[PDB]
């Protein structure tokens, strides 16, 4: 029924500002960490990104706290989640280590304060001039992604005379793996990489590798693929006769995007977060404790570090009613829409991958989000409005929004930055960061008009 | 059969190099406008685009002769498409005018030399900075797309003291407008909002605009829309009193994207053009000379003016194998993945809207492409491969493809290059110009560790 609709995402509304450890009310406005952001908005120009320094730490907490029972456990976060200098440095104060995934993201996470042996560089395409920058720097980890690959590691780090640590990723089939993954070595590949890595002077294997994939919706998957990893790294260090130095089981915890778990399936809907932290660690620590409980696990949590921990500030901008019409003249159905500054190119996800995100008005932020409306962007482009509604396309939204009411949306800090595109010369957005100790500072300007064209060459 | 598809798609490689208008081959090398792609991939670190000026001419002057028959007519390129300055600099050269979509392509349209008088301004959300400065640098036209909208442009055309030149755009419901139409307002609003601007002392109404879609395949929706607005400028003519200075019939030519239409369905399938330039300009100059063959008719093409004009140029950067055994050890199948150094965050179309681009090797173009691969990307991303291949996601390469070869993607050349991202921290990619003259300049540097840097604030 629509009315049971309306009426649950309304008591999801106030959860929000009742029963949520990262929002408030105050005034009728949202407020994120104790921030009013009605105000923050009009203290810089919308659409911006505002990041909390306090949720990343509560998911990292949440993380270092579910592998508790495996001591001898580094976690890596996957900078491709996010990489604004700003939230590295909050990563790196919370004690935890940096995953990279280019030669230009190992050097930012040099820059930032990361040391070498706090890297990991993971890759498909590897290039000799991105692996002799990796090597040079001493990083802790450079995984092993094909055989082709391997020939440059040897070449480059016997030339360097710096040995490269490496770890062998290795793609277990678990039940189409040949034909839909790129990444890795057949698990029958392994011992013959691993006897090539011995035989090289400059080259030290630590271990093994797998990453099974983003927001996973349940804990099974985890814990076959990893007895596989598991499984194999046994068998080889009684063929080889050698000890790994590790394991690395990769990424792919989820986070909530929709939070009514009794009203939802996450093998239908994986905004549904199928599992926990802890379900995720519990899969992987039983699955390596068959074989070693002295052994360093590695993982590469992305998503979870920073997905819960921002919000998209945008202004209501413009505002219409379209009305149709039968040949008799009478009304068929009246379409309210709401117009916000930002569109696909600031929030990419929400068009490209179907992505859905909680949307509040947090200027009327306590009152009834009691009307059926349409939510457009500004790009001259038909297909941008949003789509991922409450119902079908429709969103909900206090009758009374009004133009120059601060809309919000929730969960937006994972893979919502690097993401952004110029489209229609509109700038990439700015970024704020709400610090631990409550207070806000800009950490990445919004794009000027000077930065559009200074890439081009002309007279 | 796949015999059958193998076969065609060789057919239509020899036809590249024998008989298109765009290309040769030498030293069996593809060639573009008689410069060696191989020997121009060399020379300018790759991934990168290449643009052709001769083919935006031959685009343009198909789209001018389309038009012959209505002497008033002009043409504003619709820049959102691409607005690299070099390729701006060749449409202007080549004569005709510009369409501008936010306040910064009206300011670089400007900068490279389009007077204010060559520029119409289109937008859902023109906020008042926008408005002031269109108005300020006396544009041809600014469109009225809302009656929220209209407010500003009385309020800040007053403050000025300078005429603002509108035109009201109107969409057609012609058989859910209503719902899936952001832009425009409804026919039953024109003659309000027309009344509304006759009594404003510094706006002008120039006339009515409409823009249908983008790569339309077929005749009668530009027909049947453009004689909703033509009726509707004939009634409000006689209603008002007064003599419009033009109707603005918007975009949407399509493009050829697979060739063999022989044995294809545009309305199926619309990387097949379903219509020509002429078709386009049929459609509209017969609706509009059933009211006046005197009027001015402006139309805004994008996609046809740059579509074919581009190649993306991509190294193979990697290879490999991977196999799929039964449980008694027998092989499945064997996937050969080939690894281009350009993925989804250089060709963003590609995965977001399911684009078709022809794929060929470009160093070993008179070669059979007759083996059977998957084309992937760099991005440490499992979905960061080219799904949209010759036979589903497969597709075709001579079987002595080498690390090293470079790959081109052809009709590169429409929405490809402000959509780009800087996921995992690879830059966006430089761009190359051949002159009409035959030689080459690079118009737009790659992205360096600076530039993706220099937007965050840190110590």
């Amino acid at each position: 029924m629509t009315d049971s609709i309306m009426q649950n995402y309304n008591q999801l509304r106030e959860q929000v500002i009742n029963g949520d450890r990262r929002f408030q009310h105050k005034d009728g406005h949202l407020c994120f960490e104790g921030v009013d952001l009605d105000a923050l908005a009009r203290q810089y120009p919308t659409p911006f990104y505002v990041f909390s320094e306090p949720e990343i730490i509560r998911n990292i907490h949440e993380i270092q706290q579910a592998f508790a029972a495996h001591k001898n456990t580094k976690t890596f976060f996957a900078s491709k989640t996010c990489s604004v200098m700003g939230v590295l440095k909050a990563i790196r104060d919370a004690g935890i280590c940096a995953e990279a995934n280019s030669q230009y993201e190992v050097r930012k996470c040099l820059e930032i304060g990361f040391r070498g042996d706090q890297i990991v560089f993971n890759g498909v395409v590897k290039k000799p001039a991105d692996l002799e920058y990796a090597i040079a720097n001493d990083l802790y980890l450079i995984n092993v992604d094909s055989l082709y690959e391997l020939e440059h590691i040897d070449a480059i780090s016997r030339k360097l005379k710096k040995v490269a640590n490496v770890c062998v990723r290795v793609e277990p089939n678990v039940p189409v793996t040949a034909f839909h993954a790129k990444s890795g070595l057949d698990l029958e590949q392994a011992e013959e990489t691993c006897r090539r890595i011995l035989a090289m002077p400059y080259v030290h294997l630590r271990g093994l590798h797998m990453h099974v994939g983003d927001q996973v919706p349940e804990s099974e998957p985890f814990a076959k693929a990893t007895k596989v990893l598991v499984d194999e790294s046994r068998r080889l260090e009684e063929v080889l006769g050698i000890k790994f130095d590790l394991i690395n089981v990769g990424g792919g915890i989820p986070v909530p995007y929709k939070y009514d778990d009794e009203n939802g399936d996450p093998l239908k809907d994986n905004m549904y977060a199928g599992i926990t932290a802890q379900d995720f660690a519990d899969a992987v620590i039983r699955e390596v404790h068959k074989w070693r409980t002295d052994v360093e696990i590695c993982i590469e949590p992305g998503r979870k570090v920073t997905g819960s921990a921002a919000v998209l500030l945008t202004e209501v901008s413009c505002e219409k009613r379209k009305t149709n019409y039968d040949l008799n003249g009478n009304v068929e159905c009246h379409v309210e829409w709401k117009f916000v500054d930002a569109g696909y190119s600031v929030l990419s996800d929400s068009q490209h991958f179907d992505w859905f995100f909680y949307v509040y008005n947090a200027s009327r932020m306590t009152a009834a989000h009691d009307a059926w409306i349409k939510l457009a962007g500004p790009l001259c482009d038909g297909g941008d409005y949003f789509h991922m509604g409450v119902k079908g396309e429709e969103f909900l939204l206090p009758k009374e929004t009004h133009v120059g009411d601060i809309v919000a949306f929730l969960d937006a800090g994972a893979y919502t930055i690097e993401s952004q595109t110029v489209y229609n010369n509109r700038p990439r957005t700015g970024v704020v960061m709400i610090d631990k100790n409550g207070d806000t500072r800009l950490i990445r300007r919004e794009d000027s008009y000077e930065d559009m064209v200074k890439y081009d060459i002309y007279l």
